[PDB]
C-alpha cells in the first residue's frame, strides 16, 4: 500500500497515556503511513486555549520519544490552512466547525480522547491518601 | 553488529522525561540491539522501595509508547539473577554492591538519571503561579 501523510497536532502538555494513544490511533488510520506531529506554540497556546506548564521545546523533546512520531513540525501553525497541507505533502488530518473544510476535502479522520488516564488525574490519585478528616 | 540483548528495569510510574532518556541511553548502548524493560511489581515496588501511584497494568501499559522499548517484561523480578539473564537471552544489564556480580561478568552498563524533569517537578512548577501571600 503506498505511503499516506497523516498530520496531529496538539498542545502535548504533560504527555500522558491519552496523548500517546490518540497518536497511535492517527498513526494506525492506514496501512503505511507517516505521521506528522505538530507542536502548538507556547505564546498562541496560552493566548487562545489555556495554561501550559511546559515550554514548546520540552513538550517537543518529550514527544520524539513517542514510538508513534515519525515527524513533528515545532512550532505548528494554530490554524491548519490547506497551503499548509500542500506545503508538508500531508493527506489526511487526525483530529477529535473551523474543519468543515478539512471535511468537504476528504481530508478529516477522527481520532478519540481516552478519559481518565491525564497526567493531572493522576496527582488526584495521590492527593486520595489524606482524608479530609 | 550483531544484536545485543539489553535489559534495564524499574518502577516507571508516571512516565516522564528522565525515564525516557535513560531507556534512550540503555537502547544506544551498542548499534543493533534489542532493549527489555522489566516492571516491578506493584506490591514488591511498594513494600521494598515505596509509594507507587499507577498500577502495574498502568505503567506497563504506558511504556509500550516508547520507541525505545523493543520488548516489555511486566512484572519483572525484584532482583535480577544470573538464571534470568540465561532465560531471556540478555547480554547486559543497563543499571543506574548488589551488583557486583554484574560487574564482574562485564554485563553491567552505566545508564545516568535526568534532574529535574520528573513529573512531580511539573506539579511542582504548577503550584508557583500561587503565591503564598
Ligand atoms: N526541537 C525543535 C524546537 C522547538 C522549540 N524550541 C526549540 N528551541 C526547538
Ligand atoms: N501487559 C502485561 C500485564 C502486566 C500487568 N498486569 C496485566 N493485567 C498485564
Amino acid at each position: 500500500s503506498k505511503n499516506v501523510v497523516i498530520y496531529a497536532d496538539g498542545v502535548y502538555d504533560m504527555l500522558h497515556l491519552g496523548h500517546m494513544k490518540q497518536l497511535e490511533q492517527a498513526k494506525k488510520l492506514f496501512e503505511n503511513t507517516t505521521l506528522i506531529v505538530g507542536v502548538t506554540s507556547d505564546n498562541e497556546t496560552k493566548l487562545f486555549k489555556g495554561q501550559v506548564v511546559q515550554t514548546l521545546e520540552e513538550r517537543t523533546e518529550t514527544l520524539k520519544h513517542i514510538r508513534w512520531v515519525d515527524e513533528i513540525i515545532s512550532p505548528c501553525p494554530w490554524v491548519v490552512t490547506p497551503e499548509f497541507l500542500e506545503k508538508y505533502k500531508i493527506d489526511y488530518v487526525a483530529h477529535d466547525d473551523i474543519y468543515a473544510w478539512l471535511k468537504r476535502a476528504g481530508k478529516f479522520k477522527a481520532t478519540q480522547r481516552t478519559e481518565g488516564v491525564s497526567t493531572t488525574d493522576l496527582i488526584v490519585r495521590i492527593l486520595k491518601n489524606y482524608e479530609d478528616y
